[PDB]
DNA sequence: CGGGTTTTTGTCTGGCTTCACACTTGATTTGCATCACTGTTTAAGACAGGCCAGATC
């Protein structure tokens, strides 16, 4: 738990609260940068490099059958690794409207450190899913075979019942679960008693056939449910089946950062417990055979900046290691507009 | 429906009235133009060479 500050190259404008950070091959990427793709780079996927503490967005030019997708800024996003890809969906494309699309992250070749990526597109049918942001995706392998769960987040009225006087109003997404077959790209929605009310900017555990949702803010009555829920697929021959279990244990948090540092061995770092309540204790999610074993390290060294600020954001590196940032100081002007910051969970 | 009872008008010739109004000419006011003066750069973003540095045959 080894926080330490980091510098930033001349495109840091580019970094915004809700981007991402996806990793192939032990290398990371930027996606989702700040308004529609400069002339600079037409694609926004950056090679995300640190080195030395200094970071070098620099482009990357997709393959020649890609799909120039636009910078989503709240995407659900799941590490595939079944050929190694990532699946990019829904968001807030920077007109401020709502993606129902999938995309696909392939490295369809790197020579020279030069990846050229491949972001192929797959639409849906049958129970296709609101779009919708906040939300979070994750695949389960069951029987060989396997899926995409999806617990929806919040999302904009229907197209009905919404009103200009409050046209960017939004609400929790009702609490479905999506299952996802990524082959024929097909959905099916499923209802679940013991889950009642929304969930966005929760956070989701995949182990191997079941899905760990815990934390999360919930719109409909503004709380923070601290109950996290197992959900248990199973892939018979026929029709696949879900089942929701809530677990004790839980943590009341939204948009907390998640990674993995050992195998089956994750960390949260901070989210937020109240509307003005900045997280600052981490929890280590000690997984198992079948039972979740919550517990927390030692609250990492935060400085007098993070303390005294009130927002944050960030992702997952991959390898044990988180990147948050911070904003500037408004009554010290002569700030970048950010500050920013890696600290590894070793 | 067209004929008849209200409001509303024409209407009297006298004497009354206030006041606009003829007709200069300079001394004022009032209207509407001019006038002299002020601020004392860039900040993002596209494209192009060019130099260098590291890769490759």
């Amino acid at each position: 738990m080894s926080l330490q500050m980091v510098t930033v190259g001349h495109n840091i404008a580019l970094i915004q609260p809700g981007f991402s950070l996806m990793n192939f091959d032990g290398q990371v990427f930027f996606f989702g940068q700040k308004g529609w793709p400069k002339r600079s780079c037409p694609t926004g996927v950056f090679h995300f490099d640190i080195k030395q503490n200094h970071l070098k967005l620099k482009p990357a030019i997709f393959s020649k059958d890609s799909c120039y997708l636009p910078p989503l800024r709240y995407p659900a996003t799941c590490s595939y690794k079944g050929k190694h890809q990532y699946i990019i969906h829904g968001g807030k494309t920077p007109n401020n409207e709502l993606s129902d699309k999938i995309y696909i992250m392939s490295v369809a070749c790197k020579n020279n450190k030069k990846v050229t990526f491949r972001c192929t597109e797959k639409d849906l049918v049958g129970d296709v899913p609101e779009p919708r942001y906040g939300h979070s995706i994750d695949v389960v392998y069951s029987r060989g075979k396997s899926m995409g769960v999806l617990f929806g987040g919040r999302s904009y009225m229907p197209s009905t019942q919404r009103t200009t006087e409050k046209w960017n109003s939004v609400a929790d997404c009702l609490p479905h679960v999506f299952l996802i077959d990524f082959e024929f790209g097909c959905a099916t929605s499923y209802i679940l008693p013991e889950l009642q009310d929304g969930l966005s900017f929760h956070v989701s555990i995949a182990r191997n056939d079941t899905v760990y949702i815990l934390g999360g803010h919930s719109l409909a009555s503004n709380i923070r449910p601290a109950n996290l829920y197992r959900i248990r697929v199973d892939l018979p021959l026929g029709t696949p089946a879900v089942n929701c279990t809530v677990l004790p244990g839980g943590i009341s948090v939204s948009s907390a950062i998640l990674t993995q540092t050992n195998n089956d061995e994750f960390v949260i770092v901070g989210g937020y417990q109240l509307e003005n309540q900045k997280r600052m204790v981490c929890s280590l999610v000690s997984l198992g055979d079948n039972t979740i074993e919550i517990s927390e390290m030692e609250t990492p060294d935060w400085t007098s900046d993070i303390k005294h600020s009130k927002i944050w954001f960030g992702s997952n590196m991959g390898n044990g290691t988180i990147f948050l940032g911070i904003p500037g100081d408004n009554k010290q002007a002569m700030s970048e507009a950010f500050y920013f910051y890696t600290l590894r969970c070793s």
